[PDB]
């Protein structure tokens, strides 16, 4: 009838797994600049945790990943439909917490940044389904919304409840959020490749396909993955060998270095201001 | 990337299919603009529900035409449904009333609990009772009607404030009637092992019927039933006396719906 | 037609390494019942054939690729041929009971095989439909499935036994029933401690009963049902859910109680006979201690 | 203190330089808590006649120092001391070995009582003694006494195990209980044997005197295999000359053992006390053997009584009968009922036929992957495969309850033989169906005489047995009729299923097509496609029909029916 | 134990099937202008028939077509591997057939034309497997080589075998053959579409995908075709409705009319510089 | 445009590591036949291209995901593109045989290719239908399938060979057939000692012939035929059956007997020259 045990089951499962906690560390780091009450910071951390959990729950069915952190995924314990149902309700649940922050403007930020996140994820899903390689500009504009969406969403809701005074620090913090969202995705791509199964594009894999327009081997191992469903170890070694010859990994290291210089410059400028 | 063509695609496709407009016809002296706003909210919520339900039932067709997940994929349809929820959120905001927000959130919570119970019963093959099944369809199906009626009463010019309870009861009875009718007009005209009022009566009145339970189990681990198996299921339901046990419910619900 | 293709699946399973629990049980009971070597060997053949047919059928109805580490009979001869050989083995055993020179041995056979088939039918119904039985229902079933061959052999031995030893029948039947319960709870314990076919057990029943709201265990069991077996990480999660409800200790308590009953019954039998039975107690030692 | 605490046991005090010219100044110890060792043999003896039977041999017991297991090895732990005396007495009496059947059951109760107590305390510690026990018993069995052997050097290593040294050795191992590595044993095996041989050779040497009398008593005895008696034929002498011969021969190689203790393990690595203590333990028993064997009754029996006198102080049936009633509710044709004596006997036979046919149909539907039967869903789609198999087996068991009420023992054998033939036929059918093997015409016709004519033969023979005595000369005629009738039914079924083989079943027309045309590759390819994919699509079926009709196989089939029909 | 019975086998089942005789009729067509003897005509016709049979046998495998002319395909009676083997041997058989024409240049012609045919087929396969939409120019270039290759082969060998005199009328005949193959392919596409199961790109489909690079529905249905290895009736009707809105069935009739104008002009021109 | 899709699979299979048995055999024959270097390189090109096409096709017709520890060609380019490239390779070699400046070099090519295709056809038919050939039938097949390239190369070399080389035609051809037979038996031995594609071999044919009633072996072979391959315990069971039947010793004796003929033929050829 009404027990609400089949709704929060999947939500509670994913919320009891090991996690890095980068989203909460970002809030803690920002709270130094914007002095805020512990109550508000904890509310924002809960919001970020719920949004992250919903995103993780959804992005596992769309990747057919049986395991998460060595533990089984949520849809392998509850079912795909139940996981979708709980994830679509976590959006409503967060909607009641943004409304408890006592600010009419906080709902506008929520409703705009969520739309940006959904646009980015929609583009990622399209490029995954239809194997169309995007340009570097396109890929860098997706991950500034798909991954930098949560950081920007948290930042804009925190400079609004920030006590008076500091209001000028809006553009700088937003740029920091975007650069961090870019860095945290290039880093994950580099880590995953140097140390693709679901035929997912990455920054190193676009450079290879762009610099080498006549590489017919790469474009065929990229299609065997789509057709069969995944690449075995012998084919993954071939893909890594093809990427090692185009200088894609060096390109990725250069991009990461360039991004980190921007991060440190923004941090030093912000520290100078405050 | 500032495009909306891969996010709004499935939403436009599901809104182009032919419909019956039950929710719109359901929709207190209200100004016309408010009525159009409420109709848009109802339509968008129904479209999202259909988009999600077609996936959770592996239905290749909807009203004769293809389903949304066979033209755009599963994941894109899911993303579009989530953004449709966000868009309904935006639409409720424009109604210019603080108290519509709480109504929307509470009704969505109830609708999701009902759908969760339905999904649990369908996946695990656990047969609900009469009371549990009749309480699940007061939320999964009557949730939209209750949501709309509570929203309409609030933004209606004063006077009509004591009729919230009566209209809510009317909405619950209406949702029950719709679900029981759709159960009836599906056997007196299953492949995903969906329970129903006739099926529950048959399985409860007969605690030792092994044939029906075996056919249902075959349906579960086959992806669906063929024509002979569906025919024997119908014969079992007809012999158990559940086609007119359901016809008594449809009359009893019509008695309540007529009174209030 | 020259035989073969019929007693080939039967001979493949008779050439595999075994243990000899039933044979040792017969030799342990013979010191109390006292039978000629001919009759004891005939009963050994009957028990061996019946156990082999049971294993042949169990492998098919469990989708088990291997048995004792070696390939199964139906992966070398086909499902249909194995079924045919198993059906013929029942007719073959029914030819050996007739050579025991007793009309009353046929009634015992035909009345205990019915109980065997009833217990196995309930096992199959619960496995296929996903229904979870109660502890009483589960314990009663394994008193007919696993403790039926022991009872069958026992009731045949107390009928060919020379005149006098015939009042010791109810005690021996109870001993066989408790042995059949013990041999199944032990396997249930051993498999878990060190579900691919959605098989129920004492720990799993306890976990499902004590926790009416554990939605994760009921979820992984359904995943197993809908995927033809669990993976190793899901198996570890199922096993971990069974150490938080106390199922592993509940199974050991049941095992201890069963062993106490076995020891009490053996002591009573060794007292109402006058002969200490040092071969059945070595079998008890080989089991747990 | 993890060393040998020899405070509970002490050496024997004797002023002589050495008794009987053996074991000069060796530690022949005696245990002060020896009272447990005494009953150990007596408790065993009480078990024997209670399980095996009466004894007339007294055994091993002397008024002097003590038992052979007492003097030789008193270095046991206080608790694990009497369990060994139980083993020794059985071994010291086993060499000599309806009521015969009862005697055997007694043996299984002695070879398990000793095993129980020994294994109970510690199995890995225990397993050593049984492992040595297994090979020890077997070795002496193989050596035939009628066949002789060669020089004493090759003799001793047979004898060192034949009477058996490692037996006492493995109990000493059982005394202190250190597990030893596998390969390190091998290099020290030639270290222990010189001690073992000298240890073992004494036993027989003292025991020679009593072994002699036995040969004269037994005529059939071929040889008294014994080391010292081997000198009697090899080096012919009076008698006591051979007793002198080895009196110091063993004495000569034990002196070697003192070196081995002080050698490399305890030499260069003198500060390696964990290993150096291990070596010493082995050489303690040696003085023990000569003590007891000196004058004991077992070896010198003159004491007899003097030794004895001095020493006297579920409701069920719903998941079983679920697939069976479903298949019995589907429409039938009444072919076997019409084929089938007072009315009750006829009804009993009709019930038997119906149940057997239902079981056959249930089993056959599973092995055809056929979802439908008479337009109605098959049984394995309402109850599954395993439940249907269970019900099919129980139906075979149940028919037996029906057969036994016909009041005829010679109806219990007809049923079994006919079912054997039915299963043979079905086995050949299944083998040909699976392993893509086309039978010949004769093989196919033989198979369908048993798979399909088995039921008719069974019913006819049962009816002849049941029927009044006068009309019993038919039998053969009716059986031949039934065989032809079943053949006709099978050929008809093959013919009709073609005019108007989704599982690649060999029919009568198909065999003709395959045999008359050895070079037809299209038909064979289509059959293999059916085997692999699972079945045939409609144009494939039409091309199969075209290939069969071109070869004139349907006209062949119709000729068989007219031939079969004429015989009927 | 030396019979050639499992090799020639698949090559006879495909020959037994009914045909339309386009290649034979074409061979008869250029024979009035070239006037070469009957035995040479029969040899050329046998070469063309064998090449067409090999092409059909390979094509049916590379598309999973259970049926051909209403009857089952060759790889459902002999399997895939034996069909591939027979297709590979039919090339060698055709090349034994060519040397009997008693002209060294026939071998060079044959080798060049088969190189072109294999290039065209390679591009067709790459576009089909990788889900890459060709442009109009690329598609028209491919169908000029894959489909017009056989006609060009036959006409180039015919103008070489034929009795002396007339030799300058080679380029015109090659142009005619290329245009004719283009027409055959476009006609086949139109007939199939009006009256992509294996994700095959056509002229109307290319036009629709080029005209509206925002139609996500068409692209999604084309991807569903690839994912499920085929399209059902409602999805095919939806694709046809999409093509009947972007003016793809009308942009195809103009191409066919232009190809007929070219064919008629080429025939007329090749009727003036002869007798 | 270009041939980037037609020569893809050919170049990929050329890149992979090889042994060089064909090139070594050509070099070995050269000491008797004394061809110029240019012709020897032309023949090496022909042999390499033919071998590569053969491997490309064999991997397809045997569902082998791997080749020498590296991914197969049809796992990178698809089955259709690989078949197309193999056919173009068959075409391309015929443009190389035509560059040897001898009309008679083409009839040899056509006849030996016919023989090779016949042998492979019998192999494929036996594999698909699950029919066990006889020893004579099996040995006649491999004398054409794997003894075909050797015979082709030998005949072309003797045809190009500068004058003389009269009697060195039949002896060298017999050497080629024996050598191909020995290579196939050696490969069968190696595969066995250190079945997934239901492939018959000398040990397996011997076992199924010496034992007319071994039902277990036939059942395991049918299970391999149906399921798609043998998992490890079933492969161990087949190996145990073969060891019990004595097939391994039969194979080793056959290998020794073939090597004796190889040695005698080589000694005789050296003796004549």
């Amino acid at each position: 009838i009404l027990g609400d045990e089949h709704l929060l089951g999947p939500a509670e499962y994913i919320s009891s797994l090991p996690s890095k906690g980068v989203r909460e560390a970002f809030i803690d780091g920002l709270n130094v600049w914007l002095v805020l009450p512990d109550h508000r910071v904890n509310q924002l951390k809960s919001i970020a945790q719920t949004l992250h959990n919903a995103s993780l729950m959804l992005d596992d069915i769309e990747d057919h990943s049986p395991l998460r952190r060595g533990r089984p995924s949520t849809h392998m314990i509850f079912g795909t439909e139940q996981t979708i149902n709980s994830a679509n309700f976590l959006l409503i649940d967060v909607m009641e917490k943004v409304r408890q922050l006592d600010d009419p403007r906080c709902m506008d930020i929520y409703l705009e940044e969520m739309r940006n996140l959904f646009i980015g994820q929609s583009f990622d899903l399209y490029w995954t389904r239809n194997g169309e390689c995007p340009s570097e500009e396109q890929y860098l504009d997706m991950i500034r919304q798909k991954t930098g969406g949560l950081f920007r969403l948290l930042t804009r809701m925190m400079v609004q409840i920030a006590p008076v005074q500091q209001k000028g620090l809006e553009t700088q913090l937003a740029s920091l959020s975007d650069v961090l969202g870019e860095f945290f995705q290039v880093r994950d791509d580099y880590k995953n490749l140097t140390e693709l199964d679901e035929c997912k594009f990455s920054y190193p894999l676009i450079h290879a396909l762009t610099s080498q327009p006549k590489n017919v081997q790469l474009r065929g191992i990229l299609q065997q993955s789509r057709s069969a469903g995944g690449l075995d170890v012998p084919l993954k070694e071939t893909v890594l060998s093809h990427l090692r010859q185009a200088g894609s990994i060096e390109y990725t290291e250069a991009k990461m270095g360039e991004l980190m210089e921007k991060i440190t410059d923004s941090v030093v400028s912000l520290e100078g201001e405050t």
